[PDB]
């Protein structure tokens, strides 16, 4: 529908202050801006409450122009357009083109009133019939406006909640990752990131897939949200969201996509869960993870089990997820350990700043790790350290 | 010193991804930029505590150049820069020009670690006589760096103290707006704001003034900060602060300067208190104020007062400040005036959202009022809404 | 079953250390405690989302003793306690009882781990017949979970979602109110707040009613909401949420009612909208409101209408919920009066520090109006304070 | 003065409702409750700034009782109470016993207003010898004030600027720590906490120590802070603040301790550095910790130090605070190792439900890890699990 370069570059000029929104309804078709944010508002909407069919209608301004989205809002549907006939008008919904920028693709505070206009019952002319109109359609027609005009914001979502909407596994049976994600993501919510996931999901399923995705779509309103998948998972593309063919284990592969579309603000492996696959992609793409972004990993069970690559033993970790993230401890420490010329500090070891590790999820921080180490002139043992730090008592 | 075209562009693109941080630094001579945010650093330090005079040296790091400060540290003197000669060197500060524009300028979470480099006493060469210049520095090195830190990053600083720290009476004695001006401000920081003040201070005094304006750009760390005063402050200029020589009675005067400086995210009258004048800056500038943003009146006591214009009985106040907040109530609810074909909604009506009145400071919220008026069939009488409302009963 | 004291109190220590914590549980049988909590996690789960009904196990600990509720998961029907046979169990939650009491009652940081226990399956027999059963419920049984955890906690709600959910219309089609309500409510949520709103809906109708109070219930966690309506709301009553029958134009009835049940860290007033009841309950009930609290007058449109004792003209309203409000400016400002020896500030005058008004509500903030005004050493004309602060420029 | 017990039953009870408050004041002497409060607030009030010398007068009132405290401020001395002829008393501040003790010690939002009540230069006749008074106190009253009042509420400091404050090395020369520290710790800032701290400061000199402590008693407000030393620190004992004298490597010491004083939302190990006693120190102490609590430990690099008992090769970590960090994450994920009858968790096993790791210091959560490991149903093999998600496409 959208060329990606096109809309990276309308969700950058949204983020400005007055002259990049003028810049962008110069620079682009505000018709065709309409159209986009009418798409990205129809992903965006929460799921419809009312049992009653209602329409709403949605009427964007710019200069002389108005374009006019008549949405279907019904309950166990996705909200739609339809036909400005296809239904009672229950709502009116005016924004500027400006405004409406702002408030999907806008680095904006939160706003309780004056960024739109609102006009009940906008057809209803006022006779006779009238009275039936309004028992049939008040409670639809209220619920159906609040579902719209949450997809015209963004304000922030529950991840647990987006989990069992898109049905991913995340949180609620399996796993319990949603609170910690939410931790650790909510900080990023108002920039332009780039978000890469391995395993798109629904392995050779030709339909399945794509649920942890939507969620990072709907949690990052500035975002892309990119999905690599050895299988094909071209169905799931849509505003902000690409996915991409390639063998997560393919170094060359990993090299060339993170060049393309990097760097990234975050970098999820929830993918094959092979030991080695999670050791060879953090290895390829921790170098392509912004200072200040995040590389998760997700479903470390798998760092016990042979038929993944793992082993039994705990301590027999030299090849296990588990064994990387243990020698991130170290790596992170690496400016303590004692002088040798012939060892030089590796890239990890300059580039990690911190190590979160929950139940089979763990977030790994990139950062400049130079803080210095402990001086050569504090004593290396108990008593040394005692009497250097009492001022001769 | 520096372009306010240039330093408002380096803001803009700072606050973008990596491909607008790379675009920056293609644009600008990388030692003009690192020249810049030097002067944006020592504006921002806080009080150094340190007693034994320091230097901190901060480099700056972009390619194969490293643009190297020396910054003189010490109690009761603003930081500035020296000769690397002019003192003991107990810290290197090292950031990449991308990275410390990120921290000054961006938009970015809060990064605990890993936005820079550290190196303590980087030139004290490990002799027999180290021990002594570690026992004089170890706690002014400790302290200048600290302050100088403060200084590189964007937390957020507590008004009230600013207020203390640069000599203007918005609290502590006279007046308690501090925590109010927080309340209202504090969700528009990673915002690159535009805020006009009404009022630079110092009156007919050749050095006195600005000490609310520093405050404005303390505050809002990717701000413009524009002051308005009849006298000439052209002394209080510097990187951010712009002040302007006219009279805020004077509404061509105004119309040219929102014009050639606006839209204002932020206006504040802190000006003459004069009755008329509050009323005519205000009827002049909440055009130029943005949807979504704020009109700031303060120092309302003179609404009672002839020598200000205003009256002594609160009652006869159709020409004073106060006069004007109470008719912003009747704005905001305009819509709920029974229909007149005769009448129009006026700009302000159509255009105010929310009122804050506190002692002595208003706040007025710009936006589209447009929610839509009580429609004509709900009953207009007390017992005809409760027969409509009792479902028959 | 549950004694209104009781609740507050159990509120109040549950609000407290280990030791508070500790002293609960021994002042309270364990089992009633157990229960309390069951019934206010049934209020709090948000609706199911699953076709196929499960059963989720709640398991309260609490010494060697275990609370076992089996819950009834399904779309368009409340979560109900029903017994262990009647359902497919997918789950098992295990809370004990001190650390269900801090996630619902408590004044604690959020947690992301660690407070629970969760048993998948619990009852599932590892043979030939589990992989069919595992396909009929693993989705179920996923959002089953998810409903009654989210009971269990105390996660701030989305007052617009909660306004179509308790069909209460403050917001979504004549109103747009609860992004305001949020922004002065939020946070006031980990207090043991008192709450009172004048109307509680429904008007005559027999069944109608009570939609905005249990919003404040779902907001405030450790809160106590009171509603007062002329008409009988008893059917409203739950825990947490007590209605009161009688007039808000009755001076003498809200102050003994606010003596009662008082002080308020909150009023609301959304009753009648005739303007001289407006007028009267904030007279009576502005005392009551605690320092730091918050007066909230709803629908002020029917100051413009005669039929509710209001005035056409705008300029009118010396009667009016609006003249209020614009009477309120003067008494923020009072300390600014010229002196007047035989004039003394009133108790509105020293009590409001706050002002905000929005289409069709307004919010007044209830504390000392002590700052002081301008002191007479601060000229009193423009051009003599440019001249006293000039320092000797001309 | 101030009995232990007693300070914490005040802070308990600040935190309640306005029942609590009026208990507090019944329950206690209220000229007693007033001196506390002047003594948290001496200690709460930043470094002033003012170059002349002032008096505020801070007045607590309740029923017919007024309390007078005069407090001189000026740079370069702590804020201390002086008789009232002892200078020029530049403000008045007025407040309500019960309002104050909200604002220090209670569960409260941020009041912006009318939490007091000021009269600048209470006792300046209005004649001919004001203005040169005036002129010599304005700029100082203001920043004299300025200071009391910040020492009257319960903002939260920057945890930096403290250690620059209280000569503590967490921040800015040696270490980077308060960040994490704040990130951490904010969240529990509405809660009494009790905070223990192994490693008071200071090691043998008589003087010094204890500038972290008081770093915790001004980040937590309602807080109890415990610091334990093998030295004798009874000079760094204040309002809020106990240090107690032991080895922190006598895990029995520990648990008599521990029972004493906790259980501790927060235990925080700053001490010899030791690898075997920061390990035994841990053993003893998790158990103490409260569920939502944190564990943390200061300065891993002496693992690499056979001085402290580590080794320089970071392999060789069975011994090592590394080396337990290390095993800290088989702990997190113990409920996915393959199923063994002789085999049995552990303690830490079950209670660690996170692990945060920075430069130089470590964050242990505190909690029930009792999630479920991976179902046997779900393939234990790459190409097994392809097949059991595919729904049958090949
Ligand atoms: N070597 C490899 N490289 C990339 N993707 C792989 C892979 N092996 C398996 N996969 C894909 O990894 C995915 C794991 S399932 C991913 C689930 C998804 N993140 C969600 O939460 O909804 C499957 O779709 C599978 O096809
Ligand atoms: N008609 C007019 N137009 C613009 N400025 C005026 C004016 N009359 C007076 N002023 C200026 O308004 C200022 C008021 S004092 C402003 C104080 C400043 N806002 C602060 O807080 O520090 C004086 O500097 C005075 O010169
Ligand atoms: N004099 C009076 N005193 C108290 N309540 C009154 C009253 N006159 C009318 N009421 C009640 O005020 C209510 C107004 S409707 C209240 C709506 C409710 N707050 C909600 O948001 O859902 C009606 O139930 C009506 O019975
Ligand atoms: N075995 C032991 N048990 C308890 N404390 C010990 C100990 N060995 C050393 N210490 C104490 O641990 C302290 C380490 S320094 C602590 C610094 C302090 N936390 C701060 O940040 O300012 C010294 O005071 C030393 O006396
Ligand atoms: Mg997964
Ligand atoms: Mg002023
Ligand atoms: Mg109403
Ligand atoms: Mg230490």
């Amino acid at each position: 529908e959208f060329d990606e370069a096109t809309v990276q570059d309308v969700v950058r000029l949204a983020g400005g202050h007055d002259s990049e929104l003028r810049e962008l309804t110069q620079k682009y078709d505000p018709a065709m801006i309409s159209r986009l944010l009418v798409a990205e508002i129809l992903s965006r909407c929460p799921p419809p409450s009312n049992d009653t069919p209602v329409l709403v209608e949605l009427a964007i301004v710019h200069g002389s122009e108005r374009f006019r989205h008549f949405l279907r809002v019904v309950r166990d549907s996705p909200i739609r357009p339809v036909g400005a006939d296809e239904g009672f008008v229950g709502m009116l919904v005016e924004y500027e083109l400006t405004e409406l920028l702002r408030e999907l693709f806008g680095v904006t505070h939160e706003r309780p009133a004056g960024v739109r206009g609102t006009k009940l019952f906008p057809y209803l002319t006022d006779d006779e019939e009238a009275v039936e109109q309004i028992g049939t359609y008040l409670l639809a027609a209220q619920q159906g406006t609040e579902a719209v005009l949450a997809g015209c914001g963004s304000r922030k979502p529950d991840l647990s909640e987006l989990s069992s909407r898109y049905f991913t596994p995340k949180f609620g049976f399996l796993h319990w990752f949603t609170p910690h994600y939410d931790r650790h993501f909510r900080d990023y919510r108002n920039q332009q990131v780039r978000v890469l996931e391995i395993g798109v999901g629904g392995y050779k399923h030709p339909e399945w897939g794509g649920g942890s995705l939507r969620m990072w779509k709907s949690f990052f309103p500035r975002g892309q949200i990119y999905g690599l998948d050895i299988m094909d998972k071209s169905h799931v593309d849509e505003l902000r969201i690409r996915t991409i063919q390639g063998d997560q284990n393919d170094a060359e592969f990993l090299d060339r996509i993170a060049r393309r579309y990097g760097p990234f603000d975050i970098v999820i492996d929830d993918g094959s869960h092979i030991n080695a696959h999670v050791r060879t992609s953090f290895a390829a793409l921790f170098p392509h993870v912004r200072p200040g972004g995040l590389y998760v990993i997700e479903d470390m069970w798998t760092a016990y089990w042979p038929g993944f690559g793992g082993q039994a033993d705990p301590q027999e970790c030299s090849g296990t997820s588990l064994g990387l993230l243990k020698s991130l401890i170290d790596a992170i420490q690496h400016q303590e350990l004692p002088s040798d010329p012939n060892r030089s500090p590796g890239y990890v070891d300059r580039n990690i700043v911190g190590l979160h590790v929950y139940h089979n999820v763990a977030f790994v921080e990139k950062g400049r790790n130079d803080e210095g180490g402990i001086p050569t002139w504090i004593p290396r043992d108990f008593e040394s350290l005692v009497q250097a730090s009492s001022g001769g008592a």
